[PDB]
């Protein structure tokens, strides 16, 4: 049907605009911290802490797949590395600071990236 098609160009424009938002996202974090997924070799015990573990390379995998069909169910991702992050380690570490930081400045991009996936539609 054309109409599936209309919604596939949808999805496909969306996942173009969320590429923009990750690599602006990204680029927040430049000593690439959040960049892949907390090795289970290197720590043994991050399941018994942390039951959704998230990063970006696990979420650029999604989006070239086409696997966020909303904003939200991109900013959920998003959120989890700042949460994950800030509950395994302490106040008084680089990696809670990383988070704090990256939370801090992936806020103008998201307020923005409302707007437009609004905006179009
Ligand atoms: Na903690």
């Amino acid at each position: 049907s054309m109409e599936q098609v209309a919604m596939e160009l949808r999805l496909t424009e969306l996942t173009r605009l969320l590429r923009s938002v990750l690599d602006q996202l990204q680029d927040k974090d430049p000593a690439r911290i959040f960049a892949q997924p907390v090795s289970l070799k290197e720590v043994p015990d991050y399941l018994d802490h942390i039951k959704h573990p998230m990063d970006f390379a696990t979420m650029r995998k999604r989006l070239e797949a086409q696997g966020y069909k909303n904003l939200h169910e991109f900013e959920e991702d998003f959120d989890l590395i700042i949460d994950n992050c800030m509950k395994y380690n302490a106040r008084d570490t680089v990696f809670y600071r990383a988070a704090v930081r990256l939370r801090d400045q992936g806020g103008v991009v998201l307020r923005q990236a409302r707007r437009e996936v609004d905006s179009i539609g």
